[PDB]
């Protein structure tokens, strides 16, 4: 039932996420020289620095929040791919299912820590 853990639990996971391999593409904002239309694609870029920089300066409110941006990372992946086999689009397939895996326990533990503050 603590309120604030979620945010040392999403620090720890960007740190595995920054370990793991496949986060690679997605470690920085997206450089326009090399993809000069990224703009015209895609609405709001994203990528973990931003996230992790986000959370450090304490601009989340909740693990909820920081899902999206992260979910953004990979729609944006998706959106842009010219193919469902591309490189890059299987490398965020596999680091959303891992995200995904790791993200359940923490938005659960929070959930359930604001319904009982709120009882
Ligand atoms: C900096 S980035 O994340 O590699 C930009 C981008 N996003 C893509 C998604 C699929 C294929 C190529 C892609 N290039």
């Amino acid at each position: 039932y603590d309120i604030q853990a979620w945010k040392k639990q999403c620090e720890e996971l960007l740190n595995l996420i920054f370990q793991c391999e496949d986060s690679e593409p997605f470690r920085q904002p997206v450089d326009l020289l090399e993809y000069p239309d990224y703009r015209d694609i895609i609405d709001t870029p994203m990528d973990f620095a931003t996230v992790r920089e986000t959370l450090e300066a304490g601009n989340y409110e909740s693990p909820m929040e920081l899902c999206k941006d992260v979910r953004l990372i990979f729609s944006n992946s998706k959106a842009y791919t010219p193919s469902k086999r591309s490189r890059i689009y299987s490398m965020s397939l596999r680091l959303s299912a891992f995200f995904e895996e790791h993200i359940s326990s923490v938005l659960s533990d929070y959930k359930s820590a604001l319904r009982f503050h709120k009882r």
